[PDB]
């Protein structure tokens, strides 16, 4: 057996929390877009010696779940927030709307932001349509930076398509508990 830990993931519609967590567990993506009401997968990973029992709570990032979302909430070991590195509305809600709505209801218990989607950063044809409506996409700096400001115990960026940094994040939501 392992040692149980409560991992919850929340953030904007789109962003890929859903997506992350399919990656991560099964090395699968697809690029069709069917938005979470709620979800729930498992994971027995090894980290540093000690195994573990991951459980991971897959919210709706949708509006409309405001009031449902937070039942989730109770007994968490560590919380991903979750914002598009392509998406700056996505990232300024990460001190508007998630940090307060966590701390609301889990005010000790340790974040990890994630900057998700890193293989579009670069993208020609992202950067392109960013560019048009005032638009730049958040760098690293700038996404550290938005982590110290909310007390993030780490910061860390990942895409679930190249799953570029996918491992990092899952590996550091253990460690913010162990
Ligand atoms: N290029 C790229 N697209 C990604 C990545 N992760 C997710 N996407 C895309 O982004 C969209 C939204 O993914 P999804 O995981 O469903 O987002 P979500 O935040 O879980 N949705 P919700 O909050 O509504 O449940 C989909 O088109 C998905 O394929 C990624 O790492 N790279
Ligand atoms: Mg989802």
């Amino acid at each position: 057996q392992g040692q149980a830990i409560k991992c919850v993931v929340v953030g904007d519609g789109a962003v890929g929390k859903t997506c992350l967590l399919i990656s991560y567990t099964t090395n699968a993506f697809s690029g069709e877009y069917i938005p979470t009401v709620f979800d729930n997968y498992s994971a027995n990973v090894m980290v540093d010696g000690k195994p573990v029992n991951l459980g991971l709570w897959d919210t709706a990032g949708q509006e409309d779940y405001d009031r449902l979302r937070p039942l989730s909430y109770p007994q968490t070991d560590v919380f991903l927030i979750c914002f598009s590195l392509v998406s700056p509305a996505s990232f300024e809600n990460v001190r508007a709307k998630w940090y307060p709505e966590v701390r609301h209801h889990c005010p000790n218990t340790p974040i990890i932001l994630v900057g998700t989607k890193l293989d579009l950063r670069d993208d020609k044809d992202t950067i392109e349509k960013l560019k048009e409506k005032k638009l730049t996409p958040i760098t690293y700096p700038q996404g550290l930076a938005m982590a110290k400001e909310i007390g993030a115990v780490k910061y860390l960026e990942c895409s679930a398509l190249t799953q570029r940094g996918l491992k990092t994040v899952f590996d550091e939501a253990i460690r913010a508990v162990l």
